[PDB]
């Protein structure tokens, strides 16, 4: 299993130990405050009233925890993935991202913390 915390600030992400391989079932729940900028917080969700201006995953709100798993593109994580089983073809290490546009994680501040496990399957 994976238990630690995910930097705002930080664009490369956050490797973790889990390696998705075919047919794994996994868990995740994240939970923290985060921000990509402003002085306010949003949980793991992010910021459900700020517009993709070109987020890295567009399939979550800015500020939202997301992931990529080997080579692959963003996947949305948010609160967290129940019993999740990837995508045909996907698997490789997960590495934990905070969604924010490339070039602007400077500024950003907080972290999630985040437990990952692989289940029954
Ligand atoms: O839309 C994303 C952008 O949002 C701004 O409010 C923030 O200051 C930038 O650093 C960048 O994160
Ligand atoms: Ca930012």
């Amino acid at each position: 299993a994976w238990k630690g915390e995910v930097l705002a600030n930080n664009e490369a992400g956050q490797v973790t130990s889990i390696i998705y391989n075919p047919g794994d079932v996994i868990t995740i729940v994240a939970a923290g405050w985060a921000s990509y900028g402003p002085t306010q917080k949003w949980g793991p969700q992010g910021d459900r009233e700020h517009p993709d201006q070109g987020l890295i995953c567009h399939d979550a709100f800015c500020g939202a925890l997301v992931m990529k798993i080997g080579n692959s593109g963003t996947i949305p994580v948010n609160t967290g993935l129940f019993r999740w089983v990837a995508p045909n073809n996907v698997q490789g290490a997960i590495t934990l991202i905070y969604n924010d546009v490339p070039g602007t994680y400077g500024n950003n501040s907080g972290s999630f913390s985040v437990n990952i496990g692989k289940d029954q399957s």
